[PDB]
């Protein structure tokens, strides 16, 4: 039962890694020249369009895909260098903790759905005005998609700390 | 019969991951900007694009494409790691199951036509306004060969469920 | 002379598919994009443009060559899996008709030439009207080349036909 | 002083392919969304145009690199499977013939240079229009450099003629 | 302690070298297309954004992700094509000199920020104008990663210098 | 003292091949998009823009990258296909010659700088007209620098030269 966890771990995360690479680049793609509001100002859809997308889903996506792998990196070229089992734990307890953060953090950052409209109020734009977004289906399958995987993730891992730690 | 039927899987298979790479990724490259609506709405045609076309054909491929392909990666990192026979049956029974699920699912989502009007009612347009999507005719040709592909991979993989199969 | 012919339907398939490769896929590039018409109304332009190129050229010669190249592909999973001869038979059989075919459907499909004005009368369009194709020389040339090719190789696939068969 | 003909023929080649490869696919790039003619007529641009470039320099060239290169895989192949040097004989009076064929053929398309002004009198334009060229010098020096570099082969397969050839 | 060092010295640089080729090459991809100055004045756009941005953070940070590599390989040509000690410290220092330099050069030629409104004062413009910039947040948080990886590389260099250092 | 000459002049000339296919493809990518006259002429951006820049930078580069490479090829074929010493001396003398006419080439043709204006005076163009250049301090510090890099080349061919040569 426990044999099986990491043969579904590495087939998910090198899902979650294909998944993005293949089809996330292309989605976003015209985040910016699509999205517009009801507007005459100069300089209103730069400002509105980066308080309503400060940081990409892709940007954040592909950060976490480098980031969560970092510990399989260090411990091969610790091996390729020269406890092993020391390193084996700390780095388990590091990827259980990066996944967590990162879970968190995507909840915190965007939620769960990617409405179709936006109201901003930034300058330099007069009172409040109204911008619509590109593509706010498919963005939120992709969110609640990614979310899913990610919670995969992080429950195996759990899974393997509570099965080797004390 | 059925000896020759693993290896004409095999070519379907590799047939239709060869269409969706080479093909697939340029059709459906102008989806949006050629998508124009009869308005003067800012938004109109973003909100009657998205309703139109909530996820595109060729995401929705490509993820089906790379789903249907699990259980072989499980099988091979279960094999490379270490019944045998036990997972072969369980595989079989899941890529049997997942295909019939997206054909399915495909004819739910798409229909068997992508037609040249849409009528569009969502806010912000004003009541009922007419939209023209690009490239009607290619869109209806593809979706059309997919689901003939899919319908003969799931034919096959039937027919395997039945050969061993009790 | 038999013995050449294999040789030089084995250079010509691979000149084909160079071919189509390197340069088809930027020839037909902004095919829509540069397509106009003569008209103020909305929709004109996509209908039109999907009345008079339903498939485009490259599209049709992608799949032909894909599907060409499948009996190829089934006689080598087939051989590595495990008459023979009797398989070789059938898989020139069927690159025979397969090739006779697809060369009748591009004579039916397209023609000979790729003309500079045509005339459309689909909704929205009112009544007739006039719209303008983009590097209709080049494609001209293209088509004609193409056809010439896919000749050459059912001549070649007639000849062995014709040295094994009885 | 026969020896290190090979070598500067093979280098020149690989050098013709490599520049052809490299840099021409994008000075091209622009050729038709650049170009511009004095005029309110639609499709007057599309069809002078087309008038002025009928095929586009680099697809000649490319063409013209990949049918040059073609008794070299002939004789491979016909190697590989199994007189030779009658062979040897043969494609070398095939090579020099395709290579004057397509430096005159060359020389009678194009010329040798590319003017900035173009003056066009094709329907749908109005009498004779005056057109924009983008890129003139450039492509002229293309063209010429071009041409240089295949008189030199030509040079060097007529020297391997006479050498062989009696 | 001194030994783990190494370890994370050289997965720091992957890991910059990686976010760099794949995630920034695209964030900075629409910068001037985006960029937008409040003025009827041709060649103003230009201008300001000349001025805003000299060098794009990108090119500084490929050309020094590329210039801090250097030593490495001119210790393996050395290596290659043959004291020893001796390059290994002239290296050593040389890597730490140059990532000092430039991380001293980003910040005084980019600060640790990115505002949303320029003022620009240079010809063509009359008097000054206010210009916007496009995804100022997300170029704000690549230069405070990049500048934490710099500053992570550089004590790390220090530590390794004053560890063989006397 | 000699003996660490040619490993740097190899580093020196594979990090110039890197500079150039990494970052140097995409400064220039806008660069007649972005280039803009104060005129109502139609033809007149595009004579004024061929007339400020006839050969791109990075086309002169790409070129020269390609040529200074030439003899290394040609010694390469030469002693595949089979004095030699004679063969180093004399594509020592070569590659030297190329690159002092490259770099005097390079300063005869571009200078040291690219001006942010342009003033041009080619038909169409009623009299002199006023042209704005994208990105020119970019282009300046491009310019400087790659006249740096090929001048330590020619300073270490020079070397060698006069280490040999007598």
């Amino acid at each position: 039962s426990t044999m099986i966890g990491r043969i579904l771990l590495t087939v998910v995360v090198i899902f979650r890694i294909l998944i993005v690479a293949i089809v996330g680049e292309t989605v976003y793609d015209d985040e910016q020249t699509m999205f517009v509001c009801n507007t005459l100002q100069p300089g209103c859809n730069q400002a509105c369009y980066d308080r309503a997308f400060p940081i990409s889903h892709i940007r954040y996506w592909v950060f976490q895909i480098i980031m969560v792998c970092t510990p399989s990196l260090c411990f091969i070229t610790y091996s390729v260098h020269q406890g092993i089992s020391r390193f084996y734990i700390i780095q388990v307890v590091f990827r259980n903790a990066l996944e967590i953060g990162f879970l968190v953090g995507q909840y915190f950052l965007y939620g769960f759905s990617v409405p179709g409209l936006y109201e901003c109020n930034r300058y330099p734009c007069i009172k409040e005005v109204e911008c619509y977004v590109s593509r706010p289906t498919e963005k939120t399958v992709f969110l609640v998609f990614m979310f899913a995987v990610s919670g995969i993730c992080v429950v195996l891992n759990l899974a393997e700390l509570n099965h080797l730690g004390w």
